[PDB]
């Protein structure tokens, strides 16, 4: 009995960050050729890339006459961009009172009599 | 020439999302035992959790009321250190 030659190296178990490959062979005319019908090796050992997605822009808002909006980037070290996602926009407001500044840009006034 | 019993499965290559582990055994009294000295199986196929980090708040801006905004960044990862929020970007133009 005798081993056949190796076939191709087949699919790596990972896209990045290290996985394994296998190749196979057949023991002809017997169940028990010396050694193993399958051989393994390392593949795609490169570290996974930093993938990025930007948030949507916030709405335009006045500066004082200029307007501005904001965004951020979300970054992750991932094999697959579908595994990275931007969540919902969250809005916080605060009441500035009828004078338009107390609790916002100004604190409570103190008057010494 | 005879194999020893299989050794225990080695540490999984991943904590989540599917990794691999190996078990081994030794052919005593010669090299040419029939069969294999290593086997692999899958391990930790539990999906990676969705890790979430909030962005900083934008500055307060007027709407009586002021408002600010944030988002969340989400990734399927084993390790929160691999998720990061980038720098705040401001776009500006004349107006309103
Ligand atoms: C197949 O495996 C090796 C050859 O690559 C030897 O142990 C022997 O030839 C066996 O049939
Ligand atoms: C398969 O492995 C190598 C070729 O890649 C050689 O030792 C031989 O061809 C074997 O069957
Ligand atoms: C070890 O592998 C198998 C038993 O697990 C047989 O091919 C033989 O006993 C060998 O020594
Ligand atoms: C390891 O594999 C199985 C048990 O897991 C048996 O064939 C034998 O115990 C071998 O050493």
């Amino acid at each position: 009995m005798f081993w056949t030659g190796w076939g191709p190296w087949e699919r790596c178990t990972a896209q990045c960050g290290g996985g394994i490959q296998a190749r196979r062979r057949i023991c002809e005319n017997g169940p028990d050729c010396a050694g193993c019908n399958v051989e393994y090796q390392s593949c795609n050992t490169n570290p996974c890339p930093e993938l990025k997605k930007t948030t949507p822009w916030t709405p335009w808002t006045p500066v004082n006459h200029y307007e501005q909006r904001f965004r951020y980037t979300c970054k992750a070290r991932l094999a697959d961009p579908n595994l990275l996602e931007v969540g919902r926009q969250r809005i916080e407001m605060r009441y500035c009172s009828s004078d338009g500044t107390s609790g916002c840009s100004t604190g409570t006034l103190e008057v010494l009599f």
